[PDB]
This record gives structure tokens, sequence and C-alpha cells, in this order.
């Protein structure tokens, strides 16, 4: 699945007077009387998986719309269904945490643009001239995608303290006794000079068949003309993988895990790109 | 010399509202003396982004400076230790940050705030000018009396041999060191755990594998403070036989190195300053 982390808020144009959309409260209040929102020829549904994670599905197949309306019992317990059965439509997955979200979509699952329309059509309260915004903060990438990147700048290599290479790096700096119980992790922030492309080193570390990292964040351009964008990558890709026997609740655990790993980066991104949100 | 890296802004609304003081513009617009009681403060440019900031209460020295009217070139080549302009501090300016280094009798960052204010920096209602420490310089000596060391960042300029050693460990077998500025090893302990052993082992390596280190730490017991430590020292060393211009070169060179680290302690400790 393609995955990313986003800010959410509603605001005047040019991001003036950003305010929280209370996304968890909003969505949780919709569940008791749960119906699709139709948008053009598309039908969109939200269903809870657990406290922080929702299943966001989409279809334009009227016979699937029919089956969902008549399968009221299959509709209410989905936490332990296979994600790839697509009984509720093409799936995307939404992890909610205050003014930030995590979001993962299958090939045909709904988009954050769809999610914006869902929130409008479901009755997001909005002043005149106020609109809902879902702002990308970081994008999840894979190893083959990294190999096609046009430009790579600052690359940050995160090493959990349990990795052997963690003790290697401290030792070469002069550490004689590393008590792993004291440490969470270390980061190697590899900073280019000027706007120089360090994609050869960055690619060499990321494609190492003996990966010496737990996670990697890098600033990159996919193509010429793209904006410098923060990407993240897990050694255990997990969320990149195909669905295959995974259950909706297992994806929601993967996402809470991913958000915990990245939370420090997320809020860093949040405060620079977005600024403050009330509340 | 006592020295540090600071953020500068105009602050109001419980400190929530922070506005740029545009310090380079303001200083370059200045009339070199302010008398504050029986003291006199003096700013003159040295070179580029560094200004000389001095203090005296000898009235006769003040009238001599005023008539002499020392040229930019005269001040650059002056012995820094000579105090023919008063007891010196040094002020490097870039955007909303400063490097600031004072001699034991040089003016302080309150003196500097005094000087900007008495020279007509404009304030709004309930607004104050603030120079906020981001990173205080320290020495290997001082680290020795430190009994708690938290998160710790090892800066490695790309010229050091351990830069390529580290990259190869991670699997990089084709390093064009000219592409690179440096790397940082950010060492993160578990919640509030004390990692002074690994930290001191690195800092006190008789064959240092670093260019600079910054760390969160408390000197004695009961006090987290962001410190930084430079291979060489230079600024931390006393004002001997060096010139104001040489200090300025050091100021600039030190700032250029730490730039990354200052700009992050910025966004963490102060956040956003509207410009």
């Amino acid at each position: 699945m393609k995955n990313g982390f986003y800010a959410t808020y509603r605001s005047k144009n040019k991001g003036k007077d950003k305010r929280s959309i209370n996304l968890s409260v909003f969505l949780n209040s919709l569940l008791a009387d749960n119906h699709h929102l139709q948008v053009g020829s598309n039908y969109l549904y939200i269903h809870k998986i657990d406290g922080k994670t929702f299943l966001f599905t989409k279809t334009n197949d009227k016979s699937l719309v029919q089956k969902i309306n008549r399968s009221k019992a299959s509709v209410e317990d989905i936490k332990n269904s296979l994600a790839d059965d697509e009984s509720l439509g093409f799936p995307s997955f939404l992890f909610v945490e205050g003014d930030t979200i995590g979001f993962a979509r299958t090939v045909f699952g709904p988009t954050t643009s769809d999610l914006t329309d869902f929130l409008i059509g479901k009755g997001m309260s909005l002043s005149s001239g106020e609109r809902v915004q879902i702002e990308p903060l970081m994008r999840g990438t894979t190893k083959d995608d990294v190999m096609h990147m046009h430009f790579i700048g600052r690359t940050t290599v995160k090493v959990e303290a349990k990795l052997p290479v963690f003790g290697d790096i401290l030792k070469v700096l002069g550490a004689t006794d590393i008590e792993g119980e004291l440490f969470d992790s270390l980061d190697i922030v590899i900073k280019p000079k000027f706007k120089r492309d360090i994609k050869k080193v960055a690619k060499d570390i990321i494609f190492n068949p003996s990966p010496q990292f737990s996670d990697i964040s890098l600033r990159a351009k996919d193509e010429a003309g793209d904006i410098l964008t923060e990407h993240y990558l897990s050694e255990k890709g997990h969320l990149s993988a195909p669905l295959n026997k995974v259950t909706n609740a297992e994806i929601a655990e993967e996402m809470a895990y991913c958000y915990a790993r990245m939370k420090s980066d997320i809020l860093e991104c949040f405060k620079r790109q977005v600024g403050k949100v009330k509340d």
C-alpha cells in the first residue's frame, strides 16, 4: 500500500486561522447511523477498526452498494476480517491522532481527496470561506522507489539500540562500554554540501543486503521539478507489503506502530509546514 | 571566553508572539556609543557578520575614541586583548541568531539588549526584546564535573577520516566526500536515562573522532542544558595575541559549522519568529 502522514485542520484561505477538525470525535459520531456518502458516481464508507483506526472504502459498483446495504451484520464487525476480501469496497486505512493522521491506500482505495469530500459531505462545520485541508507531511517509500529517485539530499539513518551496528558506531567514536539498557537509538544524519545530490551513498546504504538500519528518513525529489519532500522507509516494510491474509486489525496495529516510530519526525514536520492549529 | 549561540526576537503575549528584530539591518543603520548611567557601550563592525561590542566607564577614554574616529581597518588589526575601545565582546549576526562571546569584563547580552533599546529599537505594547540562549559553549574541563549527560550529538565534518569509516560501516562503498558537509551521530537514551559513560568516552578520546559535540546535561546535581564543545577550543581559549579580525574569522567559522544544530535548537526551544 502507498502510505504517508498528514496534518488535518480547517482554515481560511492561505492557511489563516487554522483550527482542528476534531477528526476522531467527528468520525466516531457517524458510526451509530452509518451510511455511505455518494459523491458523483462514487460511494464512500467509513467503519471503525479500533479506537484510533478506521476503514475507508470506496466503490462505484451499484451491486456492491446493494450488498453492503443488505449485509448489515457483516458490516458491523470488521476488525477481524481479512483486509483483502474487499467486502466493503476498495480499502484505505486511516489512523487518527489529534491533528495528524496516518493513511494507507490499496491501488483503488479512496484518497485523501476522497476523505476531504467525505468530511464535507458528512457535515464538517465550516465558516463561510473555511475549508477542510489534509496536508501531506511525509510520504512512505519503498526500496525500488528509492532507486528511481531523481534527487536525494539529507538522509537520516535511524538505528535501534538492539542492532549490532549500533555498538559498532559508538565504539569507533571511542565508546568502551555500551550498556544497551540506557539507550533508545542513534541517528546518522548525513548532510550534503549546498544542494548536492548524495543519492549514491543514500542508495548504497538503503540497498545494503545486510541492512544496517531500523528506519530511514530522507529528503528527496522523485522527478525533476518535484518539491524537496521528506520520505520514510521501514526495514520491515510491513505496510508496503501486499495484503494477503492480513486482517483489518493487524493493519491498524502496524499503523499505530509506524506512527509511534515516526511520531518525533511527524510533529517536527507538522510544526514547520503547518504551524499552529487551534486546538 | 564565555560564548554561546542565541535566538533574537521581539516577544509578547505570554511569549507566544515572536517578531524578528532584523538585527543586521538595524546595526548597519547606525553614533557608535550609548551611555547607560556611568557606562558607555560601543558597537563597531569588524568584518562581514561580526561586530565588536565594548563597555567602559572611563569618560576620558570615551572622548578619545570619539575624536580619534577609528577606521574599520584600524579596529580589525587591533589586538583583541588591547581594549583601546573598552572591554570587548564579539557579536556574530545571521538572521534571528547570534554568536556571542564575551571576555570576563566585556558587555553581556543584557548590555546588548540595553544598547538596541537605547538606540531606538521599536517595541509594541507589552513587547520585549529577548536574546535567548540556544547553546552555551563549554570545555572538556567543564564536562569532567558534569554528573548527568542526556541526548548527545557528535558532529563529524566530512574531512575527518571517521566520516568515511562510518559511511562504509553502513554500507556506503563509493563516497565522494566533496559532496558532503558532515554527519551527526544523535545518541538518544531511554527516557531520562544517564549516558555520561559513552558520552565522556567519546568527548575525552585522546584521538578525537569528532569536530564538535552538543549535549543536554546538568553540571552539578539538581539543575537539562544544551551545551556545545569544539575541537580546538579557540573561542574558549583566552584573548592572547589575537586580533579582532581573527576572532571574527573564528566566529564565522564556528557558526558555519554549528549552523544545523543552532537552527534545530531554535525550532525546538523558540519555534517560529515572524520576519
